[PDB]
């Protein structure tokens, strides 16, 4: 089976009148739930606006995200893939970034290759293939910015890329100057 992590959902600004037992009813629709729960108070038992939603499967997962926007409670709500615990303790662990830098594409691979191969992932605003502003040269990267945040979670947990026979490095990019790890 797949680790749990990757089949779960981080679901953010719920209505605080939503339970374990209403988010499950709506979540349900794409596919078997393992677990369902609204995070709350340990006081109050008010509701903290969020909770997490895991599945039997990743294909599950991304069946659910299609089917953005979801509305729970009268309220539209926003799923993200849930970060691990230990993988929250990192700065901007939630941020939603739409860019990515695909390294180790040398000088044959064209936009076509990128484009075949990523929108796959979801829609591409824009493909960007890097050359030297003195040469003209290809310098072996390129980036791809999506239109949706959940293309780029899905690219980068996996563990590899190939691109036109080339195995690339994949990272987030909050610039076409600034990489995450």
């Amino acid at each position: 089976k797949e680790p749990e992590q990757l089949r779960k959902l981080f679901i953010g600004g719920l209505s605080f009148e939503t339970t374990d037992e209403s988010l499950r009813s709506h979540f349900e629709q794409w596919g078997t739930l393992t677990d369902c729960v609204v995070m709350r108070d340990p006081n109050t038992k008010r509701s903290r606006g969020f909770g997490f939603v895991t599945y039997a499967t990743v294909e599950e997962v991304d069946a659910a995200m299609n089917a953005r926007p979801h509305k729970v409670d009268g309220r539209v709500v926003e799923p993200k893939r849930a970060v691990s615990r230990e993988d929250s303790q990192r700065p901007g662990a939630h941020l939603t970034v739409k860019k990515i830098f695909v390294g180790g594409i040398k000088e044959d691979t064209e936009e076509h290759h990128l484009r075949d191969y990523f929108e796959q992932y979801g829609k591409i605003e824009v493909i960007e293939i890097m050359t030297d502003r003195g040469s003209g040269k290809k310098r072996g990267f390129a980036f791809v910015t999506f239109d949706d945040h959940d293309s780029v979670d899905k690219i980068v947990i996996q563990k590899y890329h190939t691109v036109n026979g080339h195995n690339c490095e994949v990272r987030k990019a909050l610039s076409k100057q600034e990489m995450a790890s």
